[PDB]
């Protein structure tokens, strides 16, 4: 069902993530981690203190696609395992976040052309710089869109909230 979905989605922040190449999402999917520039990190650290859930949703550069969607379970912190990430130059990198995701399937731009982002000019959602924010209601209802991911269990998602 949609229920616990939109429990963890409530009064939820969100963010576009544009990420240049596949590799970096797969990355992302297989070990639970996403690092953005400084700019960015600040913005994310800022909003994961303020409010219950923050969500990344991702989208490859020409792939005309989303390719799902995680919530910050961390501020960002350096030091850890490094990451290999394809760099299109790692040291320009901010910290480290820990992520849960919550659908890996993908969502293709046509099935979003009729949600608009206030926070950007009401241009339709799948616009947007790497960081930009979704406004709520658009946020939930393009969440709410993507197929159903029966792989993951919501259960201990809401319990870190």
């Amino acid at each position: 069902g949609t229920s616990k979905l939109k429990y963890v989605l409530q009064d939820a922040r969100f963010f576009l993530i544009k990420s240049n190449n596949h590799e970096n999402v797969s990355l992302a999917k297989a070990k639970g981690v996403w690092s953005t520039l400084p700019v960015n990190e600040k913005k994310l650290n800022l909003a994961f203190r303020s409010a219950r859930s923050v969500i990344l949703i991702f989208s490859v550069r020409e792939s005309g696609k989303f390719q799902g969607f995680a919530r910050l379970s961390s501020e960002s912190h350096h030091g850890g395992s490094p990451i290999h990430w394809v760099l299109p130059s790692a040291k320009m990198l901010g910290g480290v976040f820990k992520i849960d995701w919550i659908c890996r399937r993908e969502l293709p731009f046509t099935k979003s052309a009729h949600l608009t982002n206030p926070w950007n000019e009401h241009k339709p959602v799948k616009i947007g710089r790497d960081g930009q924010e979704i406004e709520l209601e658009c946020g939930t209802q393009l969440c709410l869109l993507f197929p159903p991911d029966e792989s993951i269990d919501l259960y201990q998602v809401i319990h870190k909230m």
